């Protein structure tokens, strides 16, 4: 479930969010009319991560911050959303720290358990075709369809 051996302090920094696949075509298709700029890993006062967002919305630069709280395993955190009433586990599945990173998030409390997304974290803003088939193989493991996984419009605005 988690990355083996986990090591948080190397998951710290910059990434950019290449990929997504989700069982919600609406949160699909909503991150694909963004234009996804960096992410920022950063240390929470509670031992978890801080994960900062910044992408383009209407040619607007936006920046949002998710409190990554610790759950279970290294590499496990549990996000809590207010608006959608839900609690939802977010886990670091694989990664190298260097190049890439596989986040996968279901809901685990409230209207949000039915959902389910994978993330493909990237140090670089256009990742290699390694990469790319590291991400859509665990995304087509996972159950995820061709139709349902989404490579993200990048932009270098917004830095």
């Amino acid at each position: 479930s988690v990355q083996p051996n986990f090591q948080q302090d190397k998951f710290l920094g910059r990434w950019f969010s290449a990929g997504l696949a989700s069982n919600s075509s609406w949160l699909r298709e909503k991150a694909a009319a963004l234009s996804m700029a960096k992410s920022v890993v950063a240390p929470a006062t509670d031992g978890g991560l801080n994960l900062t967002s910044t992408f383009l919305r209407k040619n607007q630069c936006e920046t949002r911050t998710m409190l990554l709280q610790p759950a279970g395993s290294l590499g496990s955190y549990s996000y809590r959303s207010p608006h959608w009433g839900s609690t939802y586990s977010v886990s670091v599945v694989e990664t190298d720290y260097d190049q890439y990173a596989l986040l996968y998030s279901q809901g685990s409390k409230g209207p949000g358990e039915d959902f389910r997304m994978a993330t493909l974290y990237s140090r670089t803003q256009t990742p290699r075709a390694e990469l790319k088939e590291k991400f859509t193989a665990f995304c087509k493991a996972q159950g995820f369809t061709e139709d349902t996984i989404v490579f993200l419009p990048q932009t270098d605005k917004c830095m």
